[PDB]
């Protein structure tokens, strides 16, 4: 990298607008003979809590959230893309609208950012950008492929599941996506299930035992007496009675088989944690969910909460070791032994190079 | 100056929407029980009080909204929280009360008491004790049974009468005296089936949302109001038992009249529905939601009804309520549902001045 890489280079401002918090990313990059980017590096990023969905839109509060986002940017005279995901989803048009008006006019008032598109995409147009960010960080965009890549985004509000599949008339065109980059043609299956990110579906199970250490006080008043395979049916019961994911993805899936799967998302930070052990950035499910039912479950809530203070999210490291088997595994047929990479959490990898290479 | 020749209390309802104070004067009869309760002032805010950022200043400008024009001072305070609450682990509700709690011991117009959140069982007490008082049932025995449901925003109550059983939690149960008589209640609240939480699992249903309605999936509403009834009743017993856990005792100690209180009042008293005496049945309830919303024209009925911001969920709500309530709860799709007149306010608060443990 250079000193000032936005003298030598062209350079664009993408802002994940995600539940629980906003990233922004400033990439810089140089084009090939198409004028699409390539040699993609990102020169600044900064992450704010909480959701942009969270705040009571008026001109003080946003102007206070988008403050805090981008004024110790090291460039500001560059495009903007600002796209928000299933925290805005979770309202109706008509209250998302208020955000959008308020955010508009925040950026016509200022002479730097050039704002191109602020507006909440859909679930398939994530999971399109990140299948991108993905496969352009393990450098399989360049030429056609012996093997196939899938990727799943495990978010707070919602999930993604993205992965190659030929052209299906009788599937929504809404679940498939066919591009053209670098000189070839790619044809993917994309599907997102908003209220099966990790925050929203942990309001439904809040008061079962078995999904919390032992004498962990349950807001009920009932005490904690985990069991992770138990946990797990009750979370499968939300995948497929409620939102029938097996009968979705499974056929799709049995028919277009991936070679190799990649998570990113709030995955990456349970898998990193270390009452588990893992190599090569890698799990299975099955080691996954016993590791989650001996270290965690059936350990005494007390203990483990002194013995970890590092872990913010430690209270929930139960339900989310079942919730994450009962989504790839029951939801969406992964066998339990399968490798599922993830990508290490310091790398704050999200779905934001694909709008570099997708607009 | 009501407080100078009666007791006054203020009682905070800090739900998952809103924040609603309310300050009551009563005297006691020779028990030391309240009587001749009477509402002197109140006040609503929003948003919920555990949405906010917890610090200082965002606390101050918060609790300012909400007390400082008050007409009456000086006076105890219980600040109690809900469901909207109950959803952050207690590692973060600390923040919240740590920040309160600063700032109650920084004034002298308040005497704080206390400042927690109670629990589901707690509310779904205070709930019925409410909603009895109001009725002048609490004074004698009853020869009726009176069942109580709160339908909030994140948790939902439901509180009926029940003799003391060995066999069920003590959480679930509660006896109390009042009046000099002995009272013994079931209690149970679910939390993530309030209207809020409940919703965030089917936003993508076609089923539950008028006819071409924009779903954030890029999908069309195709309104039908038993079949989003039939997706929400998988979440309520699929997942959650409600009704394994409700309808046998139910069965056994049947109720006689029911009352709702929550947001269901809002839905029930809007331009789309009518009802008359302030009651509803699921049966009337399900088939106006589906008639008047789910099969309409999303466009079209938008641009006839631009003063309802809740409009667009009025197909998956009537569904809801009556997945709860009958594929849920037992109750006769026919059975009279009193709800209370929404323009009242009536939320759990005169419950706490009645019974404060
Ligand atoms: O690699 C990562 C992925 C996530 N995170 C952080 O974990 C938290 C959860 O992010 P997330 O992927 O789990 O959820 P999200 O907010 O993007 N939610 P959604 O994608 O809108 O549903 C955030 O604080 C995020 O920055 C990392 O630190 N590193
Ligand atoms: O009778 C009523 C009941 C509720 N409301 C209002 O509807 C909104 C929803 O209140 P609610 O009872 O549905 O939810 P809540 O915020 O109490 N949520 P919870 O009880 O914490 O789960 C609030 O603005 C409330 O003041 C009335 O105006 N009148
Ligand atoms: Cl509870
Ligand atoms: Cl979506
Ligand atoms: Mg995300
Ligand atoms: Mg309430």
């Amino acid at each position: 990298m250079d000193t000032n890489p936005c003298e030598k280079h062209s350079c664009i401002a993408v802002i994940d607008a995600g539940s629980t918090g906003s990233r922004l990313h400033i990439y810089s990059y140089d084009t090939d003979d198409t004028n699409t980017p390539i040699h993609i590096e990102e020169i600044w990023n900064k992450k704010i809590k909480p959701g942009f969905a969270s705040i009571q839109p008026n001109s003080v509060t946003i102007d206070a959230y988008l403050t805090m986002l981008l004024a110790d940017a090291p460039i500001h005279n560059i495009p903007v893309y600002f796209y928000a995901t299933a925290g805005m989803r979770l309202l109706p048009q008509s209250q998302q609208k208020k955000y959008y008006d308020e955010l508009d006019y925040w950026f016509r008032q200022q002479s730097q950012w050039q704002l191109v598109e602020a507006k909440t995409i859909t679930g398939n147009d994530e999971a399109l950008f990140d299948w991108l960010a993905v496969n352009y960080k393990l450098d399989t965009l360049k030429s056609v492929q012996n093997k196939s890549v899938g990727v799943m985004d495990m978010g707070g509000a919602s999930v993604q599941i993205v992965f190659p599949m030929p052209k299906n008339a009788e599937i929504s065109k809404h679940n498939q996506v066919e591009l053209n980059i670098y000189g070839q043609n790619i044809n993917l299956y994309v599907h997102s299930f908003l209220g099966l990110g990790q925050t929203e579906m942990s309001h439904q199970f809040l008061n079962s035992p078995s999904c919390f250490a032992n004498d962990y006080p349950l807001p009920d008043g009932e005490s904690g007496q985990g069991n992770a395979p138990s946990c797990k049916e009750e979370v499968t019961s939300l995948m497929n009675s409620v939102h029938k994911v097996n009968q979705q993805i499974q056929p799709l899936l049995a028919l277009n088989p991936v070679n190799e799967w990649y998570s990113i998302g709030g995955i990456s930070n349970l898998a990193s944690s270390q009452l588990f052990h893992f190599e090569n950035s890698e799990l299975t499910n099955q080691s996954l969910l016993q590791q989650g039912d001996n270290q965690i479950c059936h350990q005494q809530w007390d203990i483990l909460n002194g013995q970890y203070p590092d872990d913010e999210y430690l209270y929930q490291y139960c339900l989310l070791s079942s919730y994450y088997y009962a989504l790839m595994v029951d939801g969406y047929g992964i066998n339990p032994n399968q490798t599922i990479h993830y990508i290490p959490p310091e790398q704050n990898l999200d779905w934001t190079i694909g709008v570099v290479l997708h607009r």
